[PDB]
């Protein structure tokens, strides 16, 4: 049985609790169909102080579908957990030393924790030096998610290029957004006023635009653009940037990279990942 590691990343990954009776609500698309829910083993509470308990939950959306469909092509059982540390992976110290270890899904990926990663996972050099990528199951980029009526042009807007205190951004802690900030010349004083403020969820940063802690948040076009179509009170603004791919990842030299790609070809071939798109991306107007 293949370990599966994921994130609550919505519209990815959605993740509720369980009824009382450990089972998931039976719930159906606008269209009727029955949302497929599978069962994900992770912490319940992240609040600093409250005790982490890892307990069965319920995991549901576009990864979970693409997931569902993999495990039936490529004839495999599977397991799923949500990442210890709630991360999607960085490099740090070990202990203080010179030597470094992965956080995150690369992590656990890495450890034998997992054995695939199955999340809106980046694919970028960085992490392609450690593990495998499939090809891009999704094409997107980075950003910029404000309030409605905020004028921000884009990342070369001077708000955030010479930043006062007058103008809080941030991306998420542990993501590949700060190295690839850090490792550019034009950005890298984006990167020293950010990891000042980073936020530890997506989720954390997305509600902080809306209650007007965070003037700016720095993130994922797939994700930004569905939360911005989803509440009436938030937008995107600017290009996108930083144009990149989600894969679902491996540990080098893995037998299943090559027929996980094919699968991915074959779904970018014949509408699977559009209808995809149609129950998950887009599909309302905003309501939340
Ligand atoms: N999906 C999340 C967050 N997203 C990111 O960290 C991103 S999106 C684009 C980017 C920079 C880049 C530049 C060139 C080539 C690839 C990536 C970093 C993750 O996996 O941590």
């Amino acid at each position: 049985r293949l370990k599966i590691v994921t994130i609550h990343q919505e519209p990815f990954v959605y993740v509720k609790p369980t009824l009382s009776d450990g089972t998931c609500k039976e719930e159906f698309t606008v269209n009727g169909d029955p949302v497929k829910k599978v069962i994900c083993t992770g912490p319940n509470d992240t609040s600093p102080g409250s005790p982490r308990h890892t307990v069965p939950q319920c995991c549901y959306g576009f990864c979970i579908d693409l997931l569902i469909k993999l495990a039936r092509t490529m004839n495999f059982t599977y397991e799923v957990h949500l990442v210890a540390d709630g991360k999607f992976g960085t490099q740090e110290r070990v202990n203080n030393s010179n030597k470094k270890e992965w956080n995150g899904m690369m992590g656990e990926l890495l450890s034998g924790q997992a054995d695939m990663i199955v999340a809106p996972l980046t694919i970028n050099n960085e992490r392609a030096q450690y593990i495998e990528f499939s090809k891009p199951f999704k094409y997107q980029g980075l950003t910029i998610l404000v309030k409605k009526g905020t004028r921000i042009t884009g990342i070369n807007d001077p708000r955030l290029r010479n930043p006062s205190d007058k103008f809080i951004y941030a991306t998420v802690k542990q993501s590949s957004v700060d190295i690839y900030f850090r490792r550019q010349v034009e950005l890298s004083t984006m990167y020293r006023h950010m990891e000042k403020h980073n936020y530890e969820s997506a989720a954390e940063a997305i509600q902080a635009v809306r209650d007007n802690k965070l003037h700016a948040f720095i993130w994922d076009s797939a994700v930004l653009e569905f939360e911005a179509s989803q509440k009436c009170d938030l937008v995107t603004t600017g290009e996108l940037f930083f144009r990149s791919g989600f894969g679902i990842g491996m540990r080098k030299d893995s037998p299943w990279k090559q027929n996980v790609s094919l699968s991915i070809l074959k779904s970018h071939e014949n509408g699977f990942m559009e209808d995809l798109d149609k129950t998950w991306v887009r599909y309302q107007e905003c309501d939340s």
